[PDB]
């Protein structure tokens, strides 16, 4: 009936063999990079991926069928409906095998115990504060990629063509690599005073970068300090 | 009267009208760099550019006729005139595109809510003992600089020229990439002991900067452990 | 007698005599890169090696003879037992000489009065979430990497060719070091949308990263807050 | 008298002239670089120099005929007396111009009231830890330096000859750059697991040089707490 399926989708047996045939999955993924492993079991390897993926798809849509709304406030249902609805169509560039995140699901039974709970609290609330940080990152990769492609636009190839590939060195400027001898060697060969637009970038995106870092140890000490009052 | 037009300055219709114009103009300026847009719709956009520079001058100028000693005391007035006075000509090389950063303005409206009013507090009280980071910085880059200079000057041809471009070159070894191979290994094909230059320099600046993330951590702690007396 | 043997092994006479030898050896293979010193003093020194291992073979199984159940419990048992059993054959790739950390034992002796205590203390008290947290990215690196290895797999000859070096080199880009120019712009003159597929990674691995320092400091200022209640 | 020579040594307008003429040649020596002034002012320049040094060495040896046994105390004599002591000799390489650093004493009258004196402290503070973090920092480069020397010895011709440039080399993978492109990628030519000694180290050092960093922000919040009891 209506509610002996509603307890045969939460029981804890089939539930387990769920996460039994996901880890299944996500080790015969760590081997299909052994082509050789692929070439011996290769008929059985593929059924394996068909039928975990077509009984995936029936398990999730039973979970619908039994909670229609009900299903709505879980994020682990958002996470997994994206793992279902992003990752439906196989017929493209092979990049199913992202569903072995699934696995993550039991990384709850991790998240309970061993003081791990104040870092992922930590995490949680670090949100609101993190998210108007990466705006203002944002607009200060904005303004300086439409500088910068202003400036070095016509006379470099490749760094500096379109906005998205600006806004890409423009990252990479702040991931701090080769900036000098990648970047700033031939840039100096033409402009003798271009190093004034880098100067203040690599601080300031570079300070923001630990900034977030200050906001996320004090977020994390501020649940600390609240059991003193 | 008088008191009408320091009313109507302050109109929020016609303010949040500046907002809208200057983000309108914001995109714009993230559109030109589409040069196929910028071939379609070029005199619309150059027009569009020219008559909100021209109102944004207007406005300006009238917050001046309004409060011309009231509008002193405000940091975000400092912020729009430096835009306004140092961008005001554009016979250069094309950088007026910087007063899109007027749009920071709206975010203010950001500072309020939620919870980074803690970190924009803590980003304000940490000038008096950052600023003084810096200078230290500042020293120890001079006389680090001279010291490269007087020893790496002749026979070295770009890195350790000028005394600006050796400050370069060691603000770049204290952005710690490529030292070893793009700096030592030329420099111990001549100079076999010119390591323990070097080995000092990378430990003491780099260790100065992780100096400031520690202050500006219990900076924003600070605050948060006044909390409790 | 049975007595007199289990308080000899505990005399610190003999064993100071142990730790003197140690630190002897350990500067002898200090002395052991110089060629030539090996050149003059060569028969000694390799009769030196041949006698120190010898007899610390002997005293760590006379320390098994006095304590063959009671030697269980000490963590620096664990170690020197490692240290003996491990690098047991010298018939191997000349890699002895590691037995030069059983000095580690001396600094013991540091751990007790200059502040170091509440330093060690949270390296010890930051083991159930660092261990949660390194099995994170271990899940992170394998689902990378198998997404690396189904994008670049073929027509990438040395970086994505089986699992382990796959894995190697998505490390190697969360250790931050010439990604662009030496993974993305090969990447880009064929695949022209795989930014996407980095972009994300060398953002959330580094912030795990960072997310590790947040533990540790946090769990390096719960012992001191500890004080006040 | 006696008497009026050791007040006339403590007078402020004096030893505001010996500041006054230290930070006139910290920038006359930052004008040294521009060889031009050195072709039009070269002998008045070289006359400051010579002049001043000649009196920073009477000045200091009389501060030795005021407080010959009262001048011990000070860490400033101390820094002083390094810089005289240590930099008598101007026949050498050129050297000299780091007394130029003496105008660091300047720098005592910004550590008084803005908010620097809680970092100063926490940075005097921070010593009988770190001694211990640089000597355990210091035992893991000599035995990883020695393990290298041993395994990739002979085969390899400049990055692991001696034990000093062992030792300089893998301070470079603690540096985190090109140990990949620069220093694995020859390595892999030759010795197919050599990652494996390696990968443990770049993630230990790195670890504890960002351990190194958590004793320091839990050192400068102690003074912090503190304020509480």
């Amino acid at each position: 009936m209506y509610l002996a399926i509603t307890n045969i989708v939460e029981s804890s047996f089939f539930t387990k063999f769920i996460i039994y045939l996901i880890v299944l999955n996500g080790i015969t993924m760590g081997l299909e990079t052994s082509k050789t492993f692929m070439q011996s079991f290769g008929v059985y390897t593929t059924l394996f991926k068909q039928i975990v993926i077509t009984i995936f798809t029936i398990e999730i849509i039973l979970r619908i069928y039994v909670h229609r709304i009900s299903f709505f406030k879980d994020p682990w249902s958002l996470f997994d409906f994206f793992v279902v609805a992003i990752s439906l169509v196989p017929t493209s560039s092979c990049f199913e095998i992202l569903r072995v995140l699934r696995v993550l699901r039991l990384f709850r039974a991790v998240t309970a115990v061993p003081q791990v709970r104040k870092i992922v609290s930590a995490l949680i609330s670090v949100i609101p504060g993190m998210l108007s940080v990466i705006a203002l990152m944002t607009l200060f990769f904005y303004i300086f990629a439409i500088m910068a492609t202003c400036l070095f636009g016509e006379r470099f190839p490749e760094w500096f063509g379109t906005l998205g590939e600006s806004f890409y060195t423009l990252f990479q400027v702040m991931t701090l690599e080769s900036w000098s001898m990648g970047i700033v060697r031939p840039l100096m060969e033409v402009y003798p005073y271009a190093w004034v637009f880098f100067i203040p970038f690599i601080f300031v995106v570079t300070f923001v970068m630990i900034n977030l870092v200050v906001a996320i140890i004090v977020d994390a000490m501020a649940i600390l300090n609240q059991k003193e009052e």
